[PDB]
Order: C-alpha cells, then structure tokens, then sequence
C-alpha cells in the first residue's frame, strides 16, 4: 500500500480529477468547537492513500478546499455527519455532495444493528480492520506508523461500499429516499454546529 | 366561528384560491397501518374552518388531492411528520411544499422544552386550546358538537403562528435552516411509512 | 340503585338466567397465593348488584360456582386475567366462557393509552367512577356503605361496555382476533398461578 | 448431511408424508412488512434439510403452501411467532398446528433465562450452532456454501428437541399449558401482523 | 390538644409510667453522620405530647435515655430504621423493644403501594396530618407554633395504628413474622450506622 | 417597587457604591454558545432594581462591566454556574468575586431536595414568586410589564438569602467550605464555556 | 474425592457426629412454589460429601430433617436465604442455626462488589469452581458424573470458608452484626416463601 | 525493581529530598468513614518504591505526615478525590498541592472515555499494569509477594504522566484550568468526608 504523508495541504490536484473521492478525518474528540481538526485523509480508491496534517489554527488549505467544494466529485463519508461538521467548522465551507456508508447502511443492512465500519468492511468485503488506534493522540507532531496506517485504512475501501451499497438500494428500490438523506445530510451537520447535536429535530419529543 | 362540516370531499376549491392552506388530520391512532384516517381539518386563515369526514376505505378525494399536490400552496401542519405519512398513505399524493410549526418550534423556542401545539397557543397567542376530545372515537358516523369544535381549534390557529415563527426564524438567522428541514420532511414521513418510524436515520446508534 | 349483600354465597340462582353476567372480584392484593379473595360482585345488566361477602378459609360457594362453570352464561370482566386466576385458585373452577373489557379496550380503543375502567366509563358513557375506596380493607367484617357502593360500581357498567365494544370489534372487523385472545386468557390465568406472572410467556425475551 | 437446495418450491412433497415437518424462514430482517422472506427450510427428521429460495415479489408456492395448511402435520418452529408471521404475510395462509420450543423452553427449562437456540442445542444435545451467517445477505442470488450449511443447521435438530421437550411437559405435568400456548400462537402471530407486535395484548400496563 | 416544650431533656418521668411510649425524632436531614438530631417528640398516647429541643453538640440525656432503655416499655416509631440510627449515634443507646408502623403496614396493608404515615393516617384513622412543616429548619432556636403543632402531629396517632396493626396482625396470623422484624430492627439500624445504609444485606445482588 | 429599564448600559454607578450587589441574567436557553443574552437585571438591596436590556451583537457595557469586574463587591448569584458563564461569553470578563444561593442551599437546607429560587424564597421568607414569565420572549424587541416585573422579582430577595444563608453556614460551621466552592464557581464556569458543561470533571465516571 | 450419592435420604448420621455440616441444594429454579427441589448436597468438612437425590413428589427424609433440625449443629449455607427457603417448602422444617457466606462476604469483603461463590472461592482459597453445569437438568433420574461433581464441589470448601470468615469478622470487630444478621436469615427465607421474595421490607420504597 | 516495605512509618526522609512524590493509598474499601487505610505507598520517580503498611488504628506517621504537609513538595496521585480523602481522615493532614493524573486525563485525553490508570499507562507509556490483585484483602498481617508488586506498580509511573500530561496542557491551553482544578481537589475531597460525597455540588439537580 502506498500512503503519502502531507503536511498542510495536497501539493497539487493531479491524482483527483475522479467523479467520487472517499474522505475521512481525525480529531481530538467528538465536539467540534473543542476538539480541533488534526488529520485529513483522502482516497481515488486506486489502493492509495494521502494522509494531511493540519497544524493547530491552520484556517487554510486550498487544494483541500477546492477539492470539497467541486460539485462535479462525489465525497464519500462513512458517518458524513461528523466529518462534515468538522470541515466546515475548520475551513468554511460545507460540501454539498456526499455520500454516506452510515445511512446507506442503515437503509440496506436491515438484518443487523451494527453498522460500524468495522462491522461493515468485514462482512461486505472480509477485511479486518483493527480500531487499536482510534483514540490515540492525533495530534502528535509525528504520527507513528502505525496511526499512519489506521488511518489510511479508514479511506482505502469506501469506493468499494459505495459500489456495493449503490446495487443494493437499487436492488430494494430506495434510491430517491438515499438521494433525499443525502441532500440532508449537510443541513444536518450545519444543524449540529450550531448547536442541536443532541436533540433529532423531526422527533415529537 | 364558521365551521363547514362535508362527506368525502370539499365540493369545490372557490375557498381555497390563496397562498398558504392550513391541514391537520385526525385518525384511529399513530400508527399508518393499522390505524385509518377518519377526519381532515382545513383552513384558509379567515377564521373559517372545513372539516371533511372520511369514510371508512375512501381511496379518492379529488379536490383535496388537487389542494394538497399544488406546488403554489403551502401547507401548514403542526408536526407535519405524522399527517404527511397519514395523507400518502390514504390517498397516494405526498406534499412537497410544507411548513411544520412544531419544527419551527423546536429551531426558535429554545427556552422552553414544551413544543406542543397546546404550550404553542398559550405563549404565543394566549389563547387556550382544550386537548379533552384530542382521544376521542373519530370514526363515529355523527361526530359531536365538541368534537367538530375541537377539530376545528387545531387549524383556526396555524397561519397566525407561521408568521410569527417566520418572524423569528429572520430575527435569529435560520430561515435556510429551516427551509431544509422543511424540505427533507416528506421524505422523513416517507421512511416512516416504509417502516423506519422508529429510528433516527442520522443517528451513530 | 339496588344492591343485595350476601353472606357466603346467592341463596338461589333465580335472578341470574341470562344469556352474560357481569363479574368483579376485591381482594387483599394482587398475589393470589398471599392475598384471599374478600367479595365477589355480581350484576344481571337490570341496574341493581349483588355483593358476596366471602369468609377467611371459604372453599365452596355452590350456587356461585354453578353461575361461574355454566358454559351458556358469558362472564364480563375487567382485566379478567387477574379475577380468573382469583377465582380459579379459591374455588378450584376455572370459567371457560368470558369477555374481558381491558383485552377489547386494547383492540379498540387505539387512539388512547389510558385502558383503565375509570377512563372506559368516563370516555364511552360519561360517568364518573370514584376509585378512592380501591385501596381499602376488603376483609372487614362489616363493609362500610361507601365500599358497598364502590363495589357495586364496578359491574354496575360492564354490559353496556360490552355491548359498545362489540360494536367496535365488528366495525373494526377484529371479531375473530378478540374471540381468540378470550379463548386464551383462561389459560393466561392459570399460568399466572402456576408462577409465570411476571413472565410475557410469547416474547423473544 | 444431505441439502438439496430448490428455486421457488419443492418439487413435489415424495419426502414430506411425515407426522411432523421442521420449519424454519430466512429473512431481511424482524418487521414483515418492511423485510422479505428470503429462505425456507424444511426438514423431515431424516437429518436431511431442503433450502426453497424465494424470489422476490412470489405470491405462491403451491407444495409449500400445501404442506403449510396441512392439519395432519404439526410444523414445528423455534420462536414461531415471527416464522408464523411472514409466512402468513407471504404466502397468505396461516399454520394452525404448530409446535415451538421457545415456548417449551419457557415452559420446561426454568433453571435458566437463556432460551435462544444455540443455548438450547449445547444443553440437551451437546451439539454447537455456530451464529455467524445469522445477519448475512439472505437475498442474494447465490447463497453461499456457508449460509446453506448454516440455513440447513436451524432444522436439522428440531425433532429431536420436540422429542425431549414433550418428555420435559409431560413429566411437569404442563401438557395442557403448553397445547392452549400453541393453540394461540398462531392468532399472536396474527396481532403481530396487524400492528401489535410491541404490545403485550394481556398486561395490565 | 396539650403539647409540652422542653429544653434538653425532660424534667422527670412521671408522665411516662406506662407499657408502651409513641417516639419520634426530626433531624437536618437523612444522614445521621451529617444530619444531627434537633427535637424528640414522645407521647403517652393520652392526646398530649411532649416536644424536647435538643442543643447542637448534647451528648446527654438522662431521663430521656432511662426511658429508651427501658425493656418494659414498648417504643413505637413510623420508620424506625431511622430514628433507632440517629438516636443511638446521638445518645450512645440502641433500643431493642420497639414496634414499627411502617413494618406492620408492609406486612399488612397489602392492598396499597404507599405506606407513608400520612397516607396511613388518613386510611385507618380519616385524620388528616399536613406535612408541610416536614422540610423546615428544625435546628431553629426557637420553633415556630406551626412546626411545634406539626412536631406533636406525629406521636398523637400512633398509638391507636399500633392497637390496629396489632389487630390486623393477629387476623392475618403474621405476629410471628411481625415480632422477628421488630427484634431485626436495631440491628438494622446499626448496620445503617456502620455503613451499609445503602446496602440489603440479604439480597442477592 | 422601582424599577428602573435601560437599554444598552447603566448610565452610571451612582446607584451601587456598596458592598454587595444582587446579580441575575435572562437568555435565549441553556447553551451559551448558542442563546444570547438578552436582559441583565441588578440590585443594590434597596428594594428597587434595575433591568437592562441587552441588543443582538452587543459586546460592550462599560459601566456594567466595571461593576462586573471591581473586586471589592460581592456579586450574588442564583445558580451562579449559568450566569457567570453568558456573562463571560457576551463581554469577556469573568466576576471573580461571588455567591451562589443554590451552593449556600445545597450546603446549608440539608432537610430538602429541593434548591429551586421559588422553593427558598417560599421556605425562607414565605414570598411567592411567580415563574410562569421564565419561559418567554426576553428578546423581545419590548419586554411586557408581566416581564419587567417577573425579572425584578429574581433579584430583589437575593441580599436576605445571603443574609440567612450566611447565618446558616455560619451556625453549621461550613463557612470555608463554601468560600472554597465560590472561589472555583468561576473556573466551574469556564470549564462550561470550554466544552465540559454536561462532564463532572471530579466524578470517577 | 470421595463422593456417595443417595436415593431419597442418608441411610443414618453416623458420618455426621459434628459442630457443623455444610449444606446446599439443587432446584428446577428460583421459585420455591414452582420449582421442586431435586438435590441436596451435605459435607462434614472431612473432604467427603454426600449427593441426596430427591425424588418428586417427597415430602418427607427423616434422617436429613433430623440433621436439619438439630440445634446443636450450624447449617453453612452460600446464601441460604434460597436454601432455607427450599427446605422449609419441601420438608417443612425451617433451620435455626445457620451461617452464611454471602453475608458474611457482604459484611467483610468490603473491597469488592462480586460476592459469588466462584469468586469468593477464587480469591480466598485459589480454588477453580466451574459453574457449567449450574443450569442443568437436575431432575433427571440419573445424574451424570460432571453433575455429581459439580455438585459436590459447592460443599466441599464451605467449612474453610467459614474458618476465614470467622477470622475476619473477629478483627473487623463485626461478629454481634453477623449472629444478629444469621439469627434474622430464616424469617427473611419465611418472608420469601410467604410472598414477600421482591420486598426489602426494611427500604423506605 | 526496588520495593522497601516498612511497618508504621518512613525511617526517615532521606530518599524524599524531591520536588514531586507520587503517592498512592489502599484501603479495605470505598467508604473512608468505613473501610481503613491499610498500606500508603510512595516513590521519587527513581524507579524504586516505599510500600508502608498501616496498623489497625494507627493515628499518626510522622514522616510521612511532615511529608504530605511540605507545600514545597507535589504529591501526585491518580484520582487524588479518594486518596485525599482517606489520608485526611486517618492522619488529620490535608495535603494542599496536589497533581491528579485523571483530572488532568479529563482534561487532555478527549479522544476517549475511559480515564483509568490501566487504560491510561497502556495508551501512554505501552506498559501494562495487571489490576488482579485490586480487590484482594489488603489488611492481612503480611502482604504477599504479588500484593506488593501490585502496590508499587501503581505509583512508579505517576512521574512520567505527569511530565506527559503537562506537556498536553501546556499545548492545548489548559494549564489555568488545571490549575484551578488541582487547587479546588482537597476542598472536594473535605466534601467527601463530610457527607456530599454522592452529590455534584456545582449540578443544577
């Protein structure tokens, strides 16, 4: 596997002129006005990964940005709701077209209760992902390798569930009710910046 | 107060030549699919009120069908998610233009937890909505004289709280909030119809 | 109102050959094993009630065990599960032929969650029940007139709550649902006193 | 062991002239009218299984449903409350002569709270069920080796628990218990499908 | 009605030269390590009281304690659970004949789930006993006339409950059980005092 | 009483050249972050008060802040934690000089759990106020004379709770207990504002 | 190991000319009213036991009900709260001198919240104690080996633990709490077996 | 490694000439007025440690207490709440300049929510502590081998936390709220002792 270490930003755009980009990222905790933005990871799904750096009150980072700003590139999230809120909150600017292995999971996988990406990569695809690493310091100047690869780990096989997912929601024929949770799902982050994270607005209590 | 009570349908749409159409529905119960729709409350604002009974396995009401899929009117629920579920499951035609008070409620009245339409009237309008036949045999052949007044006190109000919830939806700065909720809300009542009524979508567990 | 006071048993079945007889039970509490069954109260439906008295260690009440194994004479209650299991354990006859109100409620009356006797009667009827005399000592060997009054109440109604849900149940067409779930309680019952009360014998857990 | 594995039905029902047949279903999840039936297996004792696909969208399966309707041949479940369920709401005929070793379990192992099947098959005959193909895509066009063996596994040990467990009911003297709890399964089953699944039909609360 | 205030102690005992003395206690709260004893009120049940301010830090009282020590007299509490802890860490002295109201009603009233004393009182007696002054400052130097008529409300009364449960304790044939959990009582205070309040020695978990 | 309304400021401190000055805040909610400051309401404990109304946006009151900031008065807070927390937040200075009543009453009215404003003033100086205006409009662009009122009200008894409350503490020897708690009520606030408003940062779990 | 099993009783008490006999037993459950008992396991400390297989429907086993009678010998039960209970139902005796290790746990082991066997053997004495065959069929005619040692195993370490005990309720200062607590253990069993087995009727609630 | 066990007290303080001493405590339980303290354990950071065990109704250690009062001396603990505690309870001391490694894990480890010293020394450090020996009987006459290495595993690494921990403070902005924390500790340990240890004093309920 090939992981390329960045710190900042991506050098350049020349890997991504693709129609759908797998994003994840890692922080300091759940909360987005405490716990600051620390690594950005992105795959083509061409079996590599760039791993990104982002230094504390780094406002910036245009290549990034530009990248989650073209509506032309879908941005594939397991779990969007949090990743998107924590974007938005580090650079400004909200994505606006996603896809998440969180809700297409919950939409399809209607035979279990666990939809944790863990659970997901290993019946979908066979592949054991060991979580060990998830709560470690992410903010370490240097990360270890064996941080490094978590986290590539975490991009490496969205394209693949997305593939999946796609031929199932067709197959059960709830395509336009993922496209409308889709199309939520960033007014649902936004929702969560400003400051209703806990409470379901649609619920009578 | 004028209330206009009609078997099966409104005789025509002279009434209802206007911008915004309060609904609600009363039913057998909160569940779609056992439960059946037995009575529908509109309301054009001028204090006036039509209250349609609905017999049992009615799949057709056309002049109401033609009110609710007209993109050109609003239509003004209190917890839209439940009537919106209730109205596509009866007679196949979901709205899509929608404007729900207890959303509203819950994105502008943050310093109460109290979001019921009773709680709503009181504070904003004080005036005092008695719930007493709220759980009432609705599916009577005759609906009594309390009943059609009550009936009639849920829609008597709506128009006078939407503005004045989209009065402070602008003080506060949450209008597009708002709008994409509003917009997502169909299809929030459409996975409740196909069996999601349950679960938050967006929820991690 | 007419209520005749009984020691031990009715002194003939003369007043009861009628096609359902509403029956109550009082007792010391809710466990059959501990708490003895004190009174039994009985009505034909013609507005007047007879009240039983049943002494400390009582095994036999022929003339009311007649009345209760008669298989032509339905038997009214209100949750019967538990007057049934009462019944059965004091005189050792289980009745086979019985309609519960609680059980018809819960089939009918889905538009509320209150299935007590109190609100049954002050919803379907308008009479006000007083439940202040429930908790009062039943073993007394004299009743106060308050407590005669209280327990003659209870069957005072159950006719007619039969008759408005039979309508309810074939208006609703769950006519065969309620027969069955009346054909199962006798044996609910009797699995409540063979120790299975706390124990939902058809859930997954 | 043999697994003959058929599309849509059985051939003809040659190995079906038995006093008693192993049930069991496949699902795409617990609520029947949101999630399909997938897979039925049948067993005849012979410690032989038949794995019947069914496809989606299949109204009938005429040897199926014959053997299914026949009151000669008690079809014996593991928690036959949701098998009776969505083959009901599949097929459109209910089973009347059934026999469930949940219940029995309930009613027979006391000295334990664990009633599931794995528990049930390592305690009266030593014999491991392995649960992992459990929550599998029970949809897909090819099942896998693994989810045939496992599918074939839920029916092979049926009759030799009904066996024990009618030596269990009768030594206990809960005979008659446990044919009135059968008796009704199938109308519980029923309430399950018109919208009472989360409801205890016979609590008091 | 006469009630008697003492500062300290009692002046003699020459009105308590009987077989069975009504005794209470009022604290600063529930925790007799924090919480330290402020009044004692007794009562020979001869419709007078006596109510004894009890100074911060008094370690001695010498004709009270003679009066709790004494074998030959009967204390009866309301939740002696408490008063036996507080008073034996106040005065260094545990009685051991005592009678409680709340352990006879447990063992007696078992047609009701609330044992408190004003429940009690209003059931057996038809008094009425207001328990507003129950949260107030008891530690006042000098007690206004509504806590001091609140004070001697609760020894007026339990004399005649205790000639009742009595009653109903022989009736029932529990006198056995009643007289064992009356000889565990101190212990259990004890035990409070040591440390295990929070603790049922006896469960399982 | 006097009541005097400002907007923006006090226009000086000619008014509160003293020791001690009663302090209480009116907002949108709960969360800081999220529901402004809309109205600061003072006391000298003359038994006037002044209401200040606060603007969207504002940052600055200059006179208020001196007060706010001049370490030789005590400012006296119900449920300081809240205030001193939207204090800090809408003008960056954080009152390092405080009381708290429900601190005092959790360390002082052992006898209760009950520390709300109405239950201490109600308990302590028999005064009933009214808290039906603490769910209202306080952004209102004009507040009614029910609100004016009401938000006088929180704090034209906070001096003579401090008065008895410093009495109790005092008597209950607990007096540097309590400087200890209102010297980290500050830092308790802060850590709110940070992010650890719903952690207790001292618990095990 | 020497273990005897027994049909019905001991053939006589030659073996059991002690100070204190260990004792336990075996049901179908936790429900003395429901679940027979079907084995008694005794142990004089010798490193010996003796296996009792009771048969159903016995009520009687003179030389056992003589040991269990025999005031001049301690009963050491592992909660015989249960045990006690079970006896008494079956053989209508109730022991009067016992010791308990569970209490005894509860009262010394203050450093731990588990307080079963298994651990309490574990830690005291590094003994393995497998509970596998816990939840068994114990009424089957003839127990299987891994039963009989099993059973045996739960009697066998008793006396050292008691010994242990002993010692550390001597330097805990805490043996007049435990005689009180073992004096009160057989009227709590008498309060299960009467009905009161969900009732800490010592608790306020 | 170096483990000196001693009986009562340091020999001297020749070893502890230091700026910061990690110090831990066991006891026989949670509940200082209960469970004493049994063994206090020390160390310098040097990788050698003082295993000191406590005599039943010990009141004073002179070293050891002129230790724990040095204000030029930080005393390290890990959940210092309880340790404070007991040590303020058994010795009359109340250290005042204190380091709690789990307040300072609440305040920088945000990535996770398990705060325990096991869990912290294997994220941190990769040294794995073995807990075994936690619930174990800490007041026996002579600890055993595995007893004491238990005791000094737990204060040899308290140093390099706190290095690592001050570190994470300083790079995240915390020291002042750090430091408000430490300096409040005591006071919340003093509230333990006094009776609010169950309660949030600072918690709206």
């Amino acid at each position: 596997t090939e992981i390329r270490v960045h710190q900042g930003d991506l050098p350049n755009l020349d890997n991504y002129r693709i129609d759908a980009v797998a994003v994840d990222t890692e922080t300091l905790g759940l909360q987005p006005h405490r716990d600051r933005l620390c690594v950005v990871q992105l795959s083509s799904g061409d079996g590599t990964a760039d791993v990104i750096q982002i230094a504390k009150g780094q406002k910036s980072a245009p290549n990034l940005v530009r990248l989650l700003s073209d509506r032309d590139i879908t941005k594939i999230f397991h779990f969007g709701r949090f990743d998107l809120a924590i974007l938005a909150h580090t650079f400004g600017v909200m994505p606006d077209v996603v896809f998440c292995t969180k809700i297409a999971s919950k939409l399809t996988r209607t035979y279990t209760d666990r939809h944790g990406l863990k659970e997901i990569c290993g019946e979908l695809l066979n592949v054991n992902i060991s979580k060990q690493q998830q709560s470690s310091d992410w903010a370490a100047e240097t990360l270890s390798r064996a941080q490094i690869e978590y986290a590539a780990s975490d991009v490496l096989y969205l394209h693949r569930l997305k593939d999946i997912f796609e031929e199932r929601l067709k197959r059960e024929e709830r395509e336009s009710v993922a496209k409308a949770c889709f199309q939520f799902l960033p007014m649902r982050a936004n929702l969560d910046l400003l400051g209703w994270s806990e409470i379901d607005i649609f619920a009578h209590s």
